[PDB]
């Protein structure tokens, strides 16, 4: 009905032109408090952000925070079965930078992920994800300092798609049907009681995502882009992702073969460094990133295997309390930490604000504002370092001072 | 056409009755040589297995090995195109326990894996990797000693089933179409160039994996058994898997809440032990097991994510190198390393022979000759231990010898 978003009067829209983002000085920005967790980490960033901004630039810029709705909150501002209300999407767009806290999807039945749901309608196909050491953070490696990767994990497509019928149904069986008899596919073991997804990938979908994997590693002078796929056992999605990734390498960045290949290298035209393409079978990489970590930087791959890459990875650098992200598309770009919303945890002030808060430092860094993205930084070193750290860091410790989620905050300020 | 597997005349089939095995002294235990380095692993198994034998049992028990045929090896045996000959599936079937070394699945293309092709046309349900750290291993982890877990990974189904169609192919298009027109399938991004994968689960298939993992724990004494999926987002296939993993604790093992759920606890009927049954979404397990090792003890999982799982778990004990596992079904039972056929390193003598001589560690216990078994685990250690190991051992060390794989196969037999 009528809307429930309060336009901050003191703000002003960010602009998109050229493919280049005009940022004012007072940009008002969209922010999703998020389901369970959201509730501590979310005030933790505003606190965060607003307090690097104004020593970053003395009150010459400030953030118009607009609170936008979905999930949990959404349902309770707008009523029972609003999660996601059609002005969220359309703000989100409009506004262009956004960032959210994490939104709870029910297992096994009950809605389908509201995360993926503002992925897809807003074609947010980018999930950018880096991951870094934080000197001080404690780790279970013995050389955590040897991660330091960017994944590019594809949002758009895979099994993700959220195409699949329930055991039993009349559209499942309806499905299995149609493969049996009409496409000959003898391979189903159980075909009763029998649950059916569909997992799409397409040249199109691969090729976007991969351009960008390439032009980020140009753009920040990486060592190499590793295509990950299971593309042995799954020939026709993930092995043409490897296949399509690979050619668009060489039809649009001059890929040429190393050592009669099968990797390629990229001439990096502005720094002149060759810049690595490979590949490697997915099973085998959650070896190599603990293994051989100082052999991968840039990371390429499809939906569901960067989500598992995202927390894998996190695991070594100190877990998902430090581990931000961004959704990312042609036309705006949502901000969001790796982790959930660990209902468990909510509402006890106790989670690791680290991740949400280095979401707004890529954030600040998106609406070229390194200064205040440099002053978050900063602070995150510094408190990590002071040993004052909440309990997910402190666990792993000897000696810390445990702090909550609100006074890890602080500390970040502290030490700006 | 005429067979080139010879039958040993000195040795006796196994044979089945009641669900237990009856192992002769002399008997005939099929082996497959392996693609890649195959050629260097299986000749240390063999021989180490021999010894392992002859020490327990002074000459009352030997194996007969019969070779028979798979892979490359194959279709230089029976002739161009002959990658798995009927006969190796009839002669595995018939003599119950067999072991084989890794065959290769090319990417993208060509023929479909015939190590899936063994699973599934032998319905080898159940992939069982055990995970454990043997004393002196080098590892990435500070704490490698905390991983102790037993991965039940289901192996008939998933979107390991193989059935899948290429981009713009008649077919794919033909499935796209039915999705689209048919099943009023929206959510397809990119429906021309598409790839199509299809992922089944059923509640059969879920059930006899999980029926086996909690009797596993019981036999074991184990202390937990989790269900790991990605049930949020795959709700009717993994989500499904997790519902009927807890639904058959409940109805065939006396599952009751905890503290009002949702884990369950099983009573173990040997010991009195209270079995927690629970889960983890795969993603956060990723993390889990770096953060938190000791939570976690017997795992069930569907294929996919049972792959990813064994060899992210694998590296925290030292790699794939010391990664045993099993293909166990009803009828028979073909051991087999978790690690593929490296071809890099192929020929070269320079690979951990480990993995698939743990594998026969699991054979020969599998067959009731447990103190052979034994005597392996105790070279295998006592290698270790010894700092004589091969490459990658050695590169995580300081001080050791760097062994080849034939010698590091002395090396265990040295310390038995
Ligand atoms: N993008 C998103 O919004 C997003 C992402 C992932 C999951 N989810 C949703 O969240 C719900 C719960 O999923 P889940 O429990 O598997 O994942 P989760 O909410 O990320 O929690 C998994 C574990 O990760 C650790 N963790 C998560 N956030 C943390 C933080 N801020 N600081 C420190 N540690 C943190 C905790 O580990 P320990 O308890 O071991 O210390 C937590 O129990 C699901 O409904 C899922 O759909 C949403
Ligand atoms: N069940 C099977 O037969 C099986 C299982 C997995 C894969 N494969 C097949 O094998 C082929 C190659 O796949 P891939 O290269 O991704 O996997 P891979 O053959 O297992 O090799 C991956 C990496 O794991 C390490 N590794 C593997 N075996 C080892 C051993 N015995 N000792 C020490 N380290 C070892 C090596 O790591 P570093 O080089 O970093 O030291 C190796 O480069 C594919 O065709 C695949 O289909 C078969
Ligand atoms: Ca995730
Ligand atoms: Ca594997």
């Amino acid at each position: 009905m009528e809307s429930k978003v309060v336009v901050p009067a003191q703000g002003k829209k960010i602009t998109l032109q050229n493919g280049k983002l005009n940022v004012p000085e007072n940009p008002i920005i969209p922010y999703i408090e998020g389901d369970g967790i959201g509730v501590d980490v979310t005030p933790a960033m505003l606190k965060v952000v607003d307090a690097a901004v104004e020593k970053a630039y003395k009150g010459e810029r400030k953030i118009s925070w607009m609170e936008i709705y979905t999930g949990e909150k959404s349902t309770q501002v707008y009523g029972q079965d609003v999660w996601l209300p059609a002005e969220t999407l359309d703000l989100i767009r409009e506004y262009r930078v956004a960032i959210k806290g994490p939104l709870t999807t029910p297992v096994g039945g009950g809605i389908r992920s509201l995360n993926v749901a503002l992925r897809q309608e807003l074609d947010l196909y980018i999930c950018l994800r880096p991951v870094r050491y934080y000197q001080g953070t404690p780790s279970p490696v013995k050389h955590p300092e040897l991660t330091d990767m960017v994944i590019f994990r594809e949002n758009s497509e895979d099994i993700y798609a959220g195409i699949e019928w329930k055991a039993d149904s009349a559209d499942a069986e309806k499905v299995i049907k149609f493969l049996r008899e009409e496409m000959g596919v003898k391979k189903i073991r159980f075909p009763e009681h029998c649950g059916i997804g569909i997992k799409p990938c397409s040249e199109e979908g691969t090729k976007r995502l991969v351009r960008a994997a390439i032009e980020y590693a140009i753009a920040n002078d990486r060592d190499s882009v590793t295509l990950v796929h299971k593309g042995n056992i799954m020939k026709f999605t993930e092995g043409a992702f490897k296949d399509w990734g690979y050619q668009l390498a060489r039809e649009e960045f001059g890929g040429e073969l190393i050592d009669g290949g099968p990797w390629l290298k990229v001439k990096n035209p502005n720094t002149g460094k060759e810049i690595v393409i490979k590949d490697v079978i997915a099973d085998a990489f959650l070896q190599q990133i603990l293994l051989r970590p100082a052999e991968y930087d840039v990371i390429a791959c499809m939906n569901l295997n960067g989500d598992y890459i995202s927390d894998a990875l996190a695991a070594q650098v100190g877990g998902i309390g430090i581990a931000p992200g961004a959704n990312i598309g042609d036309e705006c770009a949502l901000f969001e930490a790796t982790h959930g919303t660990a209902p468990k945890y909510a509402g006890q002030d106790k989670v690791n604000p680290g991740s949400i808060i280095l979401s707004a430092e890529m954030m600040l860094r998106h609406m070229g504002w390194t200064e205040a993205a440099d002053l978050i930084v900063k602070g995150m070193e510094g408190a990590i370092n002071a040993k004052t750290v909440t309990y997910d860091f402190e666990r792993l410790m000897d000696g810390a001072k445990l702090l909550k989620c609100s006074e890890f905050g602080d500390a970040i300020i502290e030490n700006m």
